[PDB]
């Protein structure tokens, strides 16, 4: 009965109403305050412009969702409440919909983000330790707030490089966390799904998000962008397995008492571990340093339960500069 | 050439004068401020009196140096001056010497300690997550600010079991960490001594002390004190080996390209890893906990540069209930 190392109890010492989401009643704010200036993004769930608060003129970020199940919505709408002011989450700002048809919108700050696609091949070595080092500020400060993100990716990591500030945003697929609790394992997005995720274990933590984390950060130091890089789940398993080698998959199947599907097995085969230092080439050899390394090397690990927490994270001393900079 | 991976540079960008200890010119205070009690303890290189200090009746400590060249005593000096006020750090009160002999004596703030033989059997599983916890931070504090003990031990660690407060005391033999220089290994007390200093590696550094803690700590945990018995310094690295087994060992003296006097080879001989479940007995089964195991684990490793930082090991799950307990 896996449970999470860390924050374990947040949610047992909090008021009910921090978590119990259901029982929250929306306060609608005004869909008039906010126009739509232009459209930045769209996605299942929904569709993202940027906009404009009329009452200040200050720029938003305004996400119309598309037909969603009230349960769902107060979920995401509680975490990102629990959650405002803390170091680096986006900053929800009010919630809305049209009259005629009950359409809800989410109103967020603003963020001039560039695209990983295109920002991430300018950073220098000490500028992804800096980022990083962002980033885990919003995951340790999540975890230790009782919420799992689910969702740890660079489509959802904000960051404006002129000023070098970061935000974990879209917040649709976090959870709270609870000891003992079954989720969902659709959750994440392929690439930096858990091994938890691709192998049904359902009763995973903060840690899957350690895991996603370390997906990201492969793909940054190595240049090689997604990092696992699998067609379809299974296949996700089987690219993962090539890295880290099956040795230590079966070591964590036999610890949490799993057992692959037969033909997931079969897909995943036999394979020894590829060094990390095996990835490093002309094109990431800049940014390959040993103290890179031993970080990620603790974050990718199959056991949820070995990787670093966010706290721990931080402390690397592959961040000493970020730290002592201060 | 090996190098902390951490607060290398803390002497480079302090003054000179923090780090130069031979520049210091003693302020003597008054030899008849502090009156001798009653003596506590003895060494090779001074004995030690409960006292107090006259003006205020305040209890204080009174060290009588035997006869010390003016290097050395000055080291000493300047870094508890260094380090005074830090974070469960001996604080140093006073400096003084008799007129006819000039005998210098040092003079502490007074802890109601009890010997560690007489203490450590009564802590509790949650006390030594508690205690521990305590003497990180000075360790943590003391590297930080440039300074490396190399005699950490239970005798050096004095403990106020009914306030719960500690203090890290004894820094005769600390230095200033400076990159790439290289200290005489004839430091710490044997059974504390890291394999650097067994093995002649004379570039070490702050990580030196996380060993030191490591063998404290696997002392407390087994209830084996000291853990790790040797009666000279090869029968040292012996039992060592014998624990941690010599494929570490190897792997280790090829990295800093050392080699063994023949005569420690053939003692060392060949040994595979004990795992440290088997060290768990009816004796010491109500403190042996996996995160326990995990932390120990992280400390006791053959390569210096492996080993937990302190503020690492701060962070660790282990401690969870007291970072909580705030
Ligand atoms: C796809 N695009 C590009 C910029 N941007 C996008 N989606 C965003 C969301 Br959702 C939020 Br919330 C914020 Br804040 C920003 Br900025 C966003
Ligand atoms: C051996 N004994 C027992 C108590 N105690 C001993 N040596 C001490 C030193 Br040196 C200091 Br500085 C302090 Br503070 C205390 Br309390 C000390
Ligand atoms: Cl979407
Ligand atoms: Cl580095
Ligand atoms: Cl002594
Ligand atoms: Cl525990
Ligand atoms: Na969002
Ligand atoms: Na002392």
């Amino acid at each position: 009965m896996s449970k999470a190392r860390v924050y374990a109890d947040v949610n047992v010492l909090r008021p009910k109403e921090y978590w119990d989401y259901e029982a929250l009643t929306v306060q609608w704010g005004e869909q008039d305050d906010y126009e739509v200036v232009r459209k930045v993004g769209r996605g299942k769930y929904s569709e993202v412009f940027e906009g404009i608060n009329v009452n200040n003129n200050e720029k938003c970020i305004i996400k119309i969702l598309k037909p969603v199940k009230k349960k769902k919505i107060k979920r995401e709408i509680k975490i990102l409440q629990n959650l405002c002011g803390g170091p680096n989450i986006v900053k929800l700002l009010d919630i809305v919909r049209d009259q005629h048809s009950k359409t809800p919108s989410l109103i967020f700050e603003y963020v001039n983000n560039t695209d990983f696609k295109v920002l991430y091949p300018t950073l220098t070595d000490y500028d992804i330790r800096y980022y990083i080092y962002e980033l885990l500020k919003a995951l340790d400060y999540c975890h230790s707030q009782g919420i799992m993100h689910r969702d740890v990716k660079p489509h959802n990591v904000m960051i404006d490089h002129e000023l070098r500030k970061l935000r974990l945003i879209d917040w649709g697929l976090a959870e709270f966390y609870h000891p003992g609790k079954e989720y969902n394992v659709r959750v994440a997005s392929r690439y930096f799904k858990g091994p938890e995720l691709l192998v049904d274990l359902q009763d995973y933590d903060y840690s899957l998000d350690m895991w996603s984390l370390g997906c990201m950060f492969a793909g940054m130091i190595f240049r090689k962008e997604p990092f696992f890089y699998g067609h379809d789940n299974h296949d996700q398993l089987v690219k993962i397995a090539k890295v880290l080698g099956t040795d230590g998959l079966n070591v964590y199947l036999n610890k949490y008492r799993i057992e692959l599907d037969p033909q997931l097995e079969a897909l995943v085969g036999r394979h020894s571990r590829k060094p990390w230092l095996k990835f490093m080439n002309a094109d990431n050899q800049h940014l390959v340093s040993p103290e890179a390394i031993d970080f990620l090397d603790k974050l990718l690990r199959y056991d949820h339960q070995e990787r670093l927490t966010a706290l721990e994270a931080m402390t690397h001393p592959y961040f000493q500069q970020v730290r002592a900079a201060e």
